[PDB]
RNA sequence: AAUACGUGGGCCUUGUACACACCGCCCGUCAAGCCAUGGGAGUCGGGGGUACCUGAAGGGCGCG
């Protein structure tokens, strides 16, 4: 349940720490985001010499939620921590390591390259 | 014919920042062209120090 204004870890090896959610893609009076959803974001903190820019607009896939999130088995999964991977304009990882878990739905998100995460859960 | 002869050159000394020689040299501002370098709301880095919290391996100490 992410929503604008809302403050998501980057989990990806790329420059970012940080991010602002500005928008939840998908449809007019779209409230919330969960895992597998594509947001738009603003980049707030960055690592010294960093490849983006603090202040950089880009896109991203929320990857962990703490709301928790229901599978149709009847499990429910949820995370400590609310985070995002960074995409470029094709739709693609801006990195090249993933830090963290990620949840299990992003396997049907035609995001299969998040294979890079070292558990699926 | 008239009319009074007293008020630019040479010699000696002296100063010089001139020696094309005072029709000389020469300062400073404004304007023009290159070069280097100061101040500045801020903003971006680099490694070191202090304190705190976490904390591997391997010894020590009493499965911690």
């Amino acid at each position: 349940m992410i929503q604008q204004e809302s403050r998501l870890v980057v989990a990806d090896n790329s420059g970012a720490k940080e991010a602002l959610c500005i928008r939840v893609l998908g449809g007019t009076r779209r409230r919330y985001a969960s895992v597998g959803d594509i947001i738009v974001v603003s980049v707030k903190s960055v690592i010294p010499s960093s490849d983006i820019k603090k202040g950089a607009v880009s896109k991203a896939v929320i990857v962990r939620t703490k709301k928790e999130v229901r599978r149709p088995d009847g499990s429910y999964i949820r995370f400590d921590d609310n985070a995002c991977v960074l995409l470029n304009a094709a739709g693609d990882i801006r990195g090249s390591r993933i830090f963290g878990p990620v949840a299990r739905e992003l396997r049907g998100t035609n995001m299969k390259i998040v294979s890079l995460a070292p558990e699926v859960l």
